[PDB]
């Protein structure tokens, strides 16, 4: 056709689409003020016109996920990894980004399994838990630390599993990339709306839980399948706001509308923390290009 | 455009693609004879058109999982789960599929974490196996059992990690769905090179494993990207072959070509069983369409 490639987004209903922040599927719509919280997550973050933002990345596989070698051991429970980027080059620190693509982007201690193969394919794999709160969680500067319940300079990935425990866990909450007394660079921007009576419309899982009593919210601007899309496309945005329209594709019928902003982020007409319910064949449509003065129908 | 939707690859590098069998990235392209093999898998099963075939679905974290509850515990070390579909849909043993989509589609001892939230939001996990090669694993009957080292009737999730072991280990051995004494159905068909001097290509990943010594090598037919890519696309197929030449977009240069069929997977003109190293920044462009009876350039 003439002109610009038209913006478009993938056709996936609820069931089939990926948390974009940590790798599992997503459960729900999900909506809230998110009252006395700066909301600034890393992953999951790409323009409409598929500009990738933060430190995210397309594999989904590598959310949350960190590569590298192991070149000490700490306490005999602990061990130095230092890191590379999750294809496997080595991560220059001197990268615009906050941290190498895929690192996790919130507050906790990571239920996950550590593993190794060896050039003789000698392997061996222990789960254990990546604190990104720690002191010495500083993947920027090139090294986390690992704890087990491992042979020294060998290829070892880090397989994110869930929360070991609630301890730490705040899902809005930065680690410190650099470590605590640094400041964290290259940092795609935090997010709100702009127009009054609007709220944040979020893409929810609730990820595993080893022990304890937790909803294990995790909330992604973007599932990852638009990211992807969107890196695919690079169809340019001629305004601000897309305007997009969740739709029952058998009945043809519209249950909400919502604000797609060009930085990566959905609005609604809504109020309170609530989960928002959809029909399992419904997708979301875009529908047309507006400005950000544009008033939804309260949903 | 006029007339067909044109055909045509996600734009992605090795280090951009997710293994389509198990839910890890791609480590290599890899070709092999499989001399005295049957290579039919059920996952990363697509036309170039978009039919998806066997179990294959588009969540990448969906892939070798599996969702249900629990209802009984055998053996205090095993518990019988209750197969919903991974989106959390009942599984209807008619439906004309192999087993649940996403049902891991080789035999092994599957490493994994089995987890459960309640109602109450009170929440457990136990690292453990899923046997794909038990007399028990029946996911198209609607059961399989979970092995840990639980509460019943709640929601359960199995996260898949790895290799427990190598025992039981052939990733070109499809479980039987239904049970030992029942025929597999509905299945994606096999697959092989019809032309002399050709082999299938492979994306193929290197699995973690617990203990033991292997590769752990997982090859699948096509990438979870470009399933996923076809699956939204859905654009027709004028002939039974797609000729793609891997290509480094800063040189120009073209390092090899294959053919992609119709039916879903790639052959080159190659003989024995050797990894393909690719440049980091190339990736495979779709050229135009031909015939079964192409001759490639010898790799």
């Amino acid at each position: 056709g003439p002109g610009s490639k038209p913006f478009t987004l993938p056709i996936l209903t609820i069931g089939e689409l990926s948390n974009s922040r940590f790798p599992v599927p997503i459960d729900e719509l999900y909506t809230s003020p998110n009252e006395g919280v700066i909301v600034q997550p890393q992953n999951g973050r790409s323009t409409l016109d598929g500009e990738l933002l933060g430190t995210t990345q397309l594999v989904p596989s590598n959310i949350c996920a960190l590569r590298g070698r192991i070149n000490a051991q700490v306490d005999h429970h602990q061990w130095n990894l230092q890191v590379t980027n999750t294809n496997g080059t080595p991560f220059d620190p001197t990268e615009d980004v906050p941290a190498p693509l895929g690192t996790p982007d919130f507050l906790a201690n990571i239920y996950g399994v550590t593993s190794q193969r060896n050039p003789n394919n000698t392997c061996r794999a222990h789960d254990g838990v990546l604190a990104t709160w720690s002191p010495k969680f500083t993947p920027k500067l090139g090294s986390v630390i690992l704890g087990t319940w491992l042979d020294l300079n060998q290829p070892t990935r880090f397989t994110p599993v869930g929360l070991f425990n609630t301890d730490h866990f705040d899902q809005w909450a930065l680690p410190s990339y650099s470590g605590r007394l640094t400041l964290n660079m290259n940092l795609a921007p935090s997010v709100s709306p702009l127009f009054p009576g609007e709220q944040l419309l979020f893409f929810r899982s609730h990820i595993p839980l080893k022990g304890g009593t937790s909803d294990g919210a995790i909330d992604c601007l973007l599932p990852q399948e638009w990211i992807q899309h969107f890196y695919q496309e690079s169809a340019p945005s001629p305004t601000d706001v897309a305007l997009i329209r969740y739709t029952n594709p058998d009945t043809g019928r519209v249950l909400f509308e919502a604000k797609l902003h060009r930085q990566g982020f959905i609005t609604v007409a809504n109020s309170g923390s609530r989960p928002i319910v959809v029909p399992p064949n419904g997708y979301f449509r875009f529908d047309s290009w507006v400005n950000q003065f544009y008033s939804l129908a309260p949903m």
